[PDB]
C-alpha cells in the first residue's frame, strides 16, 4: 500500500581500479555495512579517485568508468537508480535501456578518459580484479580474448573499459559471448555511442 513503499538504494562506489602506476590492482574504498548505509542515504563523502570506479547496489557489484566527464555504466547493473554522493543522491543524466547504458555526471576528484580516435583493433579489457586482458577488436561492437577465461572471470566487470594502447576509451563492457561456460569474445558499448548519447 502506498505509504510503505520503499525505494531503492543508491548506487555506491566502494572502490576503484587503480592504474596510474605501473601495477594495475584493485583498491577497496569502503567495505559492506558502509556501502549498505550509504546506498539507503545517498550520501557519500569519501574522496574519489581515478577513471575507473567500482560500484555496487545491495545485491549487484559491477565498474563504472568515467569518460568526458561522465561517469558511465550498464543499465543491467543500475537500473536507474541515483548514484550516492556528497550532497545526496545525484539522478542519472543519460539512461538508454536499448543500449544498456546510463550515466551520471563524473564525480569530483575523478579523472575522465579521452575518447579513442586512433581507429585500431589491438584493445585491452580491464576487470574487477585490475586484469588486463588483451582483446583483438572485430567489429563495432565485439573482441576476441586472445586468451578465452571461464565466465567467472569477467562477472562483476561489466561497465568498465576497453582501451586502446594509448589509453584511450573503446568502448564499456557490456556482455561476454560464451561458449560451455567459456567466453571468447566481449561485447560492448562502442565509445561512439556515448558520445553520440553525449
Ligand atoms: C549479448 C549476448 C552476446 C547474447 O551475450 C550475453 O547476453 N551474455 C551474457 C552472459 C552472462 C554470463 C556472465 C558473463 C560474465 C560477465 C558479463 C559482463 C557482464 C557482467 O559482468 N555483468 S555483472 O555481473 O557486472 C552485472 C552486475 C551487473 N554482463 C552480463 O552478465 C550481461 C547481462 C545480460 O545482458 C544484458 O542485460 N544485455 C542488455 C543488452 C542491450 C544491448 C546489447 C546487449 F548485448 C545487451 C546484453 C546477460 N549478460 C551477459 O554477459
Ligand atoms: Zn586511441
Amino acid at each position: 500500500h502506498m505509504a510503505s513503499m520503499k525505494k531503492k538504494g543508491s548506487v555506491v562506489i566502494v572502490g576503484r581500479i587503480n592504474l596510474s602506476g605501473d601495477t594495475a590492482y584493485a583498491q577497496q574504498t569502503r567495505g559492506e555495512e558502509g556501502c549498505q548505509e550509504t546506498s539507503q542515504t545517498g550520501r557519500d563523502k569519501n574522496q574519489v579517485e581515478g577513471e575507473v570506479q567500482i560500484v555496487s547496489t545491495a545485491t549487484q557489484t559491477f565498474l563504472a568508468t568515467s569518460i568526458n566527464g561522465v561517469l558511465w555504466t550498464v543499465h543491467h547493473g543500475a537500473g536507474t537508480r541515483t548514484i550516492a554522493s556528497p550532497k545526496g543522491p545525484v539522478t542519472q543524466m543519460y539512461t538508454n535501456v536499448d543500449k544498456d547504458l546510463v550515466g551520471w555526471q563524473a564525480p569530483q576528484g575523478s579523472r575522465s578518459l579521452t575518447p579513442c580516435t586512433c581507429g585500431s583493433s589491438d584493445l585491452y579489457l580491464v576487470t574487477r580484479h585490475a586484469d588486463v586482458i588483451p582483446v583483438r577488436r572485430r567489429g563495432d561492437s565485439r573482441g576476441s580474448l586472445l586468451s578465452p577465461r571461464p565466465i567467472s572471470y569477467l562477472k562483476g566487470s561489466s561497465g568498465g573499459p576497453l582501451l586502446c594502447p594509448a589509453g584511450h576509451a573503446v568502448g564499456i563492457f557490456r556482455a561476454a559471448v560464451s561458449t560451455r561456460g567459456v567466453a571468447k569474445a566481449v561485447d560492448f558499448i562502442p565509445v561512439e555511442s556515448l558520445e553520440t548519447t553525449m
